[PDB]
């Protein structure tokens, strides 16, 4: 119906975060993916302390990742949604994927991509559509 699939925004974002570390191949039209990447890179520069704390406190394992993902996301959106919190959600998913590869649990990346897609589709999609859609995010933060 929308003409797009949020799974693609998730897959492209995770691919970019892994590629930045040399964890996935990338030699280095659509504007949403570039806008989101840039916003997330800036978010992690501004909130470097929160990023470093999140990157060392996760202690991810295959049985604990699901619960940790849900708990952090619930904390993130407890006071409501805005674009910055959506950018923070992608950055959090990125940290979970990078940590999963670091801990030799690369298959978890596919599960994290599914949980992010499901949360965007079921819990954030209404807010996004009510707030001008991805079009409004690009109008505010895009080139
Ligand atoms: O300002 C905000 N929102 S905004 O006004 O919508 C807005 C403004 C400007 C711009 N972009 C800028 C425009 C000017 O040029 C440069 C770009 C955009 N944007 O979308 O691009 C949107 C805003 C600020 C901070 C914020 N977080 C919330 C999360 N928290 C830590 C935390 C968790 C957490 C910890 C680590 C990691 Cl990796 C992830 C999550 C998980 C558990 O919970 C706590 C840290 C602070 C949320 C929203």
């Amino acid at each position: 119906r929308t003409g797009y699939d949020n799974r693609e925004i998730v897959m492209k974002y995770i691919h970019y975060k892994l590629s930045q570390r040399g964890y996935e191949w990338d030699a280095g039209s659509e504007v949403v993916h570039l806008t989101l990447r840039q916003a997330g890179d800036d978010f992690s520069r501004r909130y470097r302390r929160d990023f470093a704390e999140m990157s060392s406190q996760l202690h991810l394992t295959p049985f604990t990742a699901r619960g940790r993902f849900a708990t952090v996301v619930e904390e993130l959106f407890r006071d409501g949604v805005n674009w910055g919190r959506i950018v923070a959600f992608f950055e959090f998913g990125g940290v979970m994927c990078v940590e999963s590869v670091n801990r030799e649990m690369s298959p978890l990346v596919d599960n994290i991509a599914l949980w992010m897609t499901e949360y965007l589709n079921r819990h954030l999609h209404t807010w996004i559509q009510d707030n001008g859609g991805w079009d409004a995010f690009v109008e505010l933060y895009g080139p």
